[PDB]
DNA sequence: CTCATTGAGCAAATGAGCAAG
DNA sequence: CTTGCTCATTTGCTCAATGAG
């Protein structure tokens, strides 16, 4: 139901992808986030990074931000991984999810009935997925940045 | 009516006995008018869902035949539901598209005329509940009195 | 008058599909 | 293959008439 504006949604998804090229290089503490560090475990040690990445600092500071506020939701978190840092596209990712969905109570046109969601209701999840942690992230890393700058 | 779950119970159970009997697995001998509800459903088809054994599937059908072999609008309702797969509001439509004039008398100044499809929604839906309430407790006395 | 019933319709959820890039 | 759309169907829920008690 909650969205960020334009602005906010397009700097953030900025940061987002510069921040998950960084990470998907292996240059994340394994200490800073147990989350990413297993997910990171599953990483060819030879990889081609052809994405732009941010510098080290915004780098854990963002990291920082992402793993206090989605810590957590672990399924949120995987995703915004496999979309930022993995590369993934959000309609592989609703494939996946569509693929190992468990049968669910489906409303309204569903009849109330229980079956397996379709490809359709996955890519619509993760799209509301992702929305609600841009929309949770927002926030924190914005005064994180700015007491950053205030306190430097 | 029945909790939430004794609802989802029964659902589940009706559900898969539904696709069992569409399958055709069901003797004719069991119950005439499952046999007649499957005389008009088109023979050669695939399934795709989930069904019992024989056992349960006949259980189930002696149960349901037991209970709604009295009111066969009723049971027709319940197999295009579970059998068939049909939705309440299909089934609603249906029998707005085939609905005779009646002596309606409430908005409409008791004049005969079609009845809405808003009153044909609700009486599906109260057909439904009823039969489901009137099948609950047969169907958990024979689950349970078959061991 | 009070209120149950009918007629009418809407927002949200879901399934299926499509065209441009 | 991806993405952002359209279109149709189902459900539960309101709201206005309208007549019985
Ligand atoms: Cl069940």
């Amino acid at each position: 139901e909650l969205n960020l504006t334009k602005e906010q949604h397009e700097w953030l998804n900025g940061w987002l992808e510069l921040w998950g090229a960084w990470v998907y290089s292996g240059r994340l503490e394994k200490r800073m986030s147990s989350v990413i560090a297993k997910f990171m475990e599953s990483v060819e040690p030879g990889r081609v990074m052809t994405r732009p990445m941010c510098n080290d600092d915004d780098g854990m500071l963002i990291s920082q931000v992402v793993d206090s506020v989605m810590y957590i939701d672990k399924k949120a978190f995987g995703i915004l991984l496999s979309y930022y840092a993995h590369g993934s596209s959000k309609h592989a990712i609703a494939s996946y999810y569509h693929r190992v969905a468990r049968p669910r109570k489906m409303l309204c046109r569903g009849g109330g009935r229980i079956q397996k969601p379709s490809l359709a209701t996955c890519r619509r999840e993760v799209d509301e997925i992702l929305n609600a942690s841009l929309f949770m992230i927002y926030p924190v890393l914005d005064s994180a940045f700015k007491n950053r700058k205030r306190v430097e």
